[PDB]
């Protein structure tokens, strides 16, 4: 399957509550700072902000069940949405496939470890 259906949607609810404190299904720079912080790095509010911009829609400072999986979403054939989002979410597929599934982001959850870059794939690094 190329598309999210039910099956995937019922499998990021749980990768999600792996994100999701409050299990409410929107979380915020807040809440997913707190999971990189328990990760390794330690992304400051205002520098997560930064990251929460991007998978906001509107800017309300909160990912919505539909965002969050439009991280993976993003991808398609013709190039009418920011893809360079997909390189940061890259880390996720370490198999390079250029698309990460619910699978993918709740084995990374866990898979994650100081073996971990975003250069995976991103030719020139962000951060020079
Ligand atoms: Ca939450
Ligand atoms: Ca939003
Ligand atoms: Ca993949």
């Amino acid at each position: 399957s190329s598309n999210l259906t039910e099956e995937q949607i019922a499998e990021f609810k749980e990768a999600f509550a792996l994100f999701d404190k409050d299990n409410n299904g929107s979380i915020s720079s807040s809440e997913l700072a707190t999971v990189m912080r328990s990760l390794g790095l330690s992304p400051s509010e205002a520098e997560v902000n930064d990251l929460m911009n991007e998978i906001d829609v509107d800017g309300n400072h909160q990912i919505e069940f539909s965002e969050f999986l439009a991280l993976m979403s993003r991808q398609l054939k013709s190039n009418d949405s920011e893809q360079e989002l997909l390189e940061a979410f890259k880390v996720f597929d370490k198999n390079g496939d250029g698309l990460i599934s619910a699978a993918e982001l709740k084995h990374v959850l866990t898979s994650i470890g100081e073996k971990l870059t975003d250069a995976e794939l991103e030719h020139h690094h962000h951060h020079h």
